[PDB]
């Protein structure tokens, strides 16, 4: 059957699982009866960020609410929603807006997912699970439990957890080696950089076939920038709980999965509070929301020559501040080099 590892196996299944991406757009409201699966469209995404575009400028800028109203059912005929025996909301409050935005984000690596899995499965010498494997264009490898990269990777995790995110315990399953085609190529450029530093970046599990097969990707240009915090970039915390909490696991799914990136920091251009930042300073490559606690410098380690900000959770002084933890943030594609892909059980605790 499949040439795969038996971890490796396990982690295709995982993320190729249609149950998941139904049960992810029902979280979401939308209505799996009027839009299944299978309609979800591109183009639909796209015109549903531009609809969510103007109803936020409407919002924000004082519109006629006949305009806020019209907007409303624009998109909710573009993307048919289930609220049950209760009234459709209207898109007429940021925070509503903002959750809807971030919607799209899911839905454009769920519509990756369900379209590699659909296409491309006239082999039946290669097994099923091999034959998806290939559709990621990334190589995996399992990590050895008792290497050297492994002990400094679960360090990182034991060390870096969260004070006030103790509603459960991590544990790593497994560890893989990542290497997306083309991706090192890509990076090579900023491997002349200095402060390269290997960070963390959740997501749901519905989202890693559009991960591994597009990279981490940056908000379309339709897309609200209020959508989010420091502007339109790429996210990646110091903290393993702080990206830990958006895998958005439960009790009753406990399995997540996180990400270890070589991201090419260079000067960091500092912020206490957010700001929806369109475009950095000169000599500016990142930026940097200071957090109230970070990991302790002293204990900070190398791993193939990328800083890994291992130390425990200690306070930083900068106490004045919106962030509880940093944050780091760039706005160049090219600019990551995924390295791991972690498998987390979440022991939620009673
Ligand atoms: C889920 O949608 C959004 C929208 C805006 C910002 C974010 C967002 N994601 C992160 C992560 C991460 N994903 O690992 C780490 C640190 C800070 C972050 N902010 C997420």
């Amino acid at each position: 059957k499949s040439k795969l590892a038996k971890p490796i196996q396990d982690l295709i299944k995982m993320i190729f699982d249609v149950e998941s991406m139904k049960k992810a757009m029902v979280e979401f409201e939308i209505d799996l009866q009027k839009m299944p699966l299978g309609k979800l469209s591109k183009r639909q995404i796209q015109s549903a960020y531009s609809i969510l575009n103007e109803v936020q400028q409407a919002v924000s800028d004082g519109g006629s609410e006949s305009q806020i109203l019209d907007l409303s059912n624009r998109f909710y005929t573009l993307i048919p929603h289930d609220f049950g025996m209760k009234k459709p909301p209207l898109l007429s409050n940021l925070e509503y807006i903002q959750a809807k935005v971030q919607m799209l984000d899911n839905l454009l690596d769920i519509e990756v997912a369900y379209s590699l899995l659909r296409g491309g499965n006239e082999d039946g010498d290669k097994d099923p699970i091999d034959i998806n494997y290939e559709k990621l264009r990334t190589d995996i490898k399992v990590v050895d439990k008792d290497s050297e990269e492994a002990k400094i990777i679960k360090q990182y995790v034991k060390n870096t957890h969260a004070a006030t995110h103790n509603a459960y315990d991590l544990k790593v399953v497994e560890i893989f080696r990542i290497e997306r085609e083309g991706e090192s190529q890509r990076y090579k450029p900023f491997k002349q950089l200095h402060n390269r530093q290997l960070l963390w970046h959740g997501s749901r599990t519905t989202n890693f076939a559009g991960i591994l097969s597009q990279g981490l990707r940056i908000a379309p240009p339709e897309a609200p920038v209020t959508g989010y915090m420091f502007g339109k970039g790429i996210y990646f915390a110091d903290m393993v709980s702080k990206s830990a909490n958006y895998c958005h696991t439960s009790q009753a799914d406990p399995i997540g999965l996180i990400l270890l990136g070589e991201v090419a920091l260079g000067n960091m251009y500092e912020l206490k509070n957010a700001s929806h930042i369109t475009k950095l300073p000169k000599g500016k490559h990142s930026v940097k929301g200071l957090g109230k606690t970070a990991p302790d410098p002293t204990a900070t380690t190398t791993l193939d020559g990328v800083e890994v900000p291992l130390g425990n959770g200690i306070s930083t002084g900068i106490n004045d501040t919106c962030l509880l933890y940093n944050e780091y943030i760039v706005y160049d594609v090219a600019q990551v080099n995924l390295k791991y892909l972690l498998k987390l059980k979440f022991n939620y605790k009673t």
